[PDB]
Formats: structure tokens, C-alpha cells, sequence
């Protein structure tokens, strides 16, 4: 906190920084205009970072930028994509207006692809505080149940953007479509994750009948890294379910090349690099990030606390149950059970509605009473919204 870095950041530059192992970083705005990943900063506001943030913020006219802390990394980049991303932008909003002049209009939709670590997740956030700047309201699609942006590991889900990302938490996670897979990774179940997806389109294409302005705002779909092999035909099924106008393929030539001759001629396909602030995530990262997705889903953070409840339940009063490929297995209360989430289904019962039912959201079992018949659950609500509990091969030791 003693130690300053003061930036001057010409237009068209970012400032990337990554905070400290231990240390908070507080990044100010003291002259200028800038944005992190879409959302304009406030000019004079201080907006702490936890350790381990890797953060960039970028100006389109110039700015002066304080930080406060210990970085590991800080420097100012001027070479940046950032109008690439822009033009995609302009690109959808020009698709916007001349389907809006036949009066309804449906949005354009686009497919993010590419493999892990070329700030897709990024990318999304961008095309989606631009869409709200705008003034549109778009569906962010999360296909990645490994890094999910939007709820727990293990889901496919979607949200509607209506206000821009905030600098620190991200979008608002105000009423999402949720669907549980339970896996982390769509090779442990391939046919169920594109069943899902394909229920996942079905459903927003059935809701967007009811919502004009999300019908109009389109889609953004983050697609997960997985590209090779069944990861490609998954891309190819994902751009047909949810009937993509235009496909993004991020720092990936074959992926590219091998879509240029696959998608329907309509479909535009569009090259992108990966920006030189992104960098290559280890295995154990990714892991631990899983991890703090899951205490941010029951606890909240920092700016907005959640204050989740740990309440016993009967065994008797609820129904476990398991998806496993795609026929449903009901759960005798085991003591493997512990640590893992479970889904709440929105379906009464415990029969073929399970599969293809949202969720009214997770809870994590701490504890199991054999002998009294009992578990602990921390849940984000007092009582629980489903007697159908659905299982999630995701654990988690808080
Ligand atoms: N221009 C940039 N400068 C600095 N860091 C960045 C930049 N773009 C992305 N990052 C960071 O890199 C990390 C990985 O980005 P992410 O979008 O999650 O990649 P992917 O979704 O493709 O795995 C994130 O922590 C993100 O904040
Ligand atoms: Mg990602």
C-alpha cells in the first residue's frame, strides 16, 4: 500500500498488471477514459483486485492510471486487438438494424471457438458490455461447464445482460438458465453435454417469444477449449443448435480452415489473434479456480456477500438422484455423497423430466449422519426450492 505506480497510457493502450501472490492491487482512473474488458471505469474510484488478478485497461483516447500495491507484473501495452473486437461489435449492430426494419426481429448470434488460454471468457465480456453500451440486451451463452462464468462447474448456462460487467465480481448472475451436466470436462459425457446444449437452445429460443429486446440482442456463446477430435463435431452441433450467423475462431488456423469448408455458407467466419496479455493457465490453475467459483456461488465476494445457510435434511424428505448414459439412477444416501454438489431440478418428480429440467440452483453436502438419517447442506436459501436433488461429480472442501 505504500508502494505507487503511476501509467500514462496513450490512445489505443492498455495497462496490464497482475496483482501480487499476497497482495491486493488498487487500480485508480486519474485522468482520462478507460475500460476493463468492456466496462467504462470511473473517473477518481478505486477498484481493488484480490491476488493472483491478471488484468488489463484499455483507453480509446488516452489516460493516466494509478496503482497502489505490489504487482507482479505491470506494464503498458501498445499493440493490442481491441479494434478487432470493436468491429465485430459494429458488425452485429449493423446485422441489429436491418432485421429491425421489418416491422419480431431476431438477433444476431455468435460462437466464440478456439482452444483454452486465448481470452475467449475475455472476449465474451467484451462483445457483451459493448452490446449493453449500445443499449441492446444480450443472451451470454456458458458452454464451458470446466470454467463457467455465469454459475458452478459442471453447468451449462445462460443469463441476460443488462447492465455491463462490473470491474471486479463480472455480470450479474440475476436469475440464469441453469442446466447441471456434473462433470467438469464433456468427454465424461458427450451425448448428455450436447443434449444439453440443444435443450439449452430450445428453451432461450422458446423465451426470447416473450422478451423483445432479448430476442433483438442475440446470443454471444463461449464455447469450452476443446477442439480436437469430438470437441470439433461438439463445435460443429453447438453453431447448429443454436443457429450461429457468425463464428469467431480465436489464435486457431486448422480450427479455422477446417470450419471455412463444414458451416453452412450464411455463416460467417471470422479469424482473430489472442491478445499478448493472455497467458497459458496450468492444470492445478484451473483447479483452484473451480474451487473459488464454487465459495463465490455460496459466499459471494468481497463488494457483494452471500450468506448461505447450513440447515440438516432428512433423507426421507428428499430424493437423490444420479444422470448415468442418459438414463436417470435414484441415490441411496452414501457416505460418497460428501462434498458434492447437488442440483435442485425444477422437475416435481424424479423421472425423465430430470434430464432435460433447469435447476433452481446447488447446494454442497458437509456433512453425512448415517445413523440419524441426516445430511448438512450449505444452501443459498433457507428452505430447500427441490425435493429432486441431482447429482454432480463435483466436489468441494470448504
Ligand atoms: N489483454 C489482457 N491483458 C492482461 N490479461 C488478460 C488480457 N486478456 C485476458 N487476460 C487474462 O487472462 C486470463 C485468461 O483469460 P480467459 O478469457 O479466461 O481465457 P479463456 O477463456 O480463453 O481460457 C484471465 O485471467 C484474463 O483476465
Ligand atoms: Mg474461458
Amino acid at each position: 500500500e505504500e508502494n505507487v505506480q503511476e501509467f500514462v497510457l496513450k490512445e489505443d493502450c492498455e495497462l496490464r498488471f497482475a496483482a501480487g501472490d499476497d497482495s491486493d492491487v488498487c487500480l485508480e482512473l486519474v485522468k482520462g477514459y478507460a475500460e476493463i474488458f468492456g466496462t467504462e471505469l470511473l473517473l477518481n474510484k478505486k477498484y481493488t483486485f484480490p491476488a493472483k488478478s491478471r488484468v488489463a485497461a484499455f483507453t480509446w483516447k488516452g489516460a493516466t492510471i494509478e496503482l497502489v500495491g505490489t504487482t507482479e507484473s505491470a506494464y503498458v501495452a501498445e499493440s493490442t486487438p481491441m479494434v478487432i473486437y470493436l468491429n465485430i461489435h459494429a458488425a452485429m449492430e449493423e446485422v441489429r438494424k436491418k432485421r429491425e426494419e421489418q416491422a419480431k426481429a431476431k438477433g444476431p448470434r455468435l460462437l466464440l471457438v478456439g482452444p483454452t488460454d486465448v481470452g475467449k471468457t475475455t472476449v465474451s465480456r467484451i462483445l457483451c458490455n459493448y452490446s449493453v453500451r449500445q443499449g441492446r440486451t444480450p443472451i451470454f451463452v456458458e458452454l464451458d461447464v470446466g470454467q463457467n462464468s455465469v454459475s458452478v462447474p459442471g453447468t451449462v448456462a445462460a443469463v441476460l445482460v443488462q447492465k455491463t460487467a462490473d470491474v471486479i465480481d463480472g455480470f450479474e448472475r440475476n436469475q440464469p438458465i441453469v442446466f447441471n451436466f456434473g462433470h467438469t470436462s464433456p468427454s465424461a459425457n458427450l451425448s448428455l453435454y450436447e443434449a444439453l446444449f440443444k435443450e439449452m437452445a430450445t428453451t432461450l429460443n422458446a423465451q426470447i417469444q416473450e422478451n423483445d429486446e432479448a430476442k433483438i440482442g442475440g446470443m454471444i456463446i463461449n464455447t469450452c477449449g476443446w477442439v480436437d477430435g469430438e470437441g470439433y463435431k461438439c463445435i460443429v452441433k453447438a453453431a447448429s443448435a443454436f443457429e450461429v450467423d457468425v463464428v469467431i475462431v480465436l489464435d486457431h488456423e486448422r480450427l479455422y480452415s477446417d470450419l471455412s469448408k463444414e458451416l453452412p455458407e450464411f455463416v460467417r467466419l471470422t479469424h482473430v489473434p489472442k491478445s499478448g496479455g493472455v497467458e497459458q493457465r496450468t492444470g492445478q490453475i484451473r483447479s483452484k479456480m473451480r474451487g473459488e467459483n464454487v465459495h463465490r456461488y455460496f459466499y459471494g465476494t468481497r463488494a457483494n456477500n452471500l450468506y448461505p445457510f447450513t440447515f440438516d435434511v432428512s433423507f426421507d424428505d428428499v430424493t437423490l438422484c444420479k444422470i448415468g448414459e442418459t438414463k436417470l439412477v435414484i441415490m441411496e444416501p452414501s457416505a460418497d455423497i460428501k462434498h458434492h454438489l447437488f442440483a435442485f431440478s425444477r422437475s416435481t418428480k424424479a423421472d425423465e423430466n430430470v434430464l432435460k429440467s433447469p435447476v433452481f440452483g446447488f447446494c454442497l453436502v458437509t456433512e453425512v449422519d448415517l445413523e440419524k438419517r441426516t445430511m448438512s447442506i450449505l444452501c443459498p436459501q433457507r428452505t430447500i426450492p427441490s425435493k429432486v436433488l441431482v447429482f454432480s461429480d463435483i466436489t468441494h472442501l470448504d
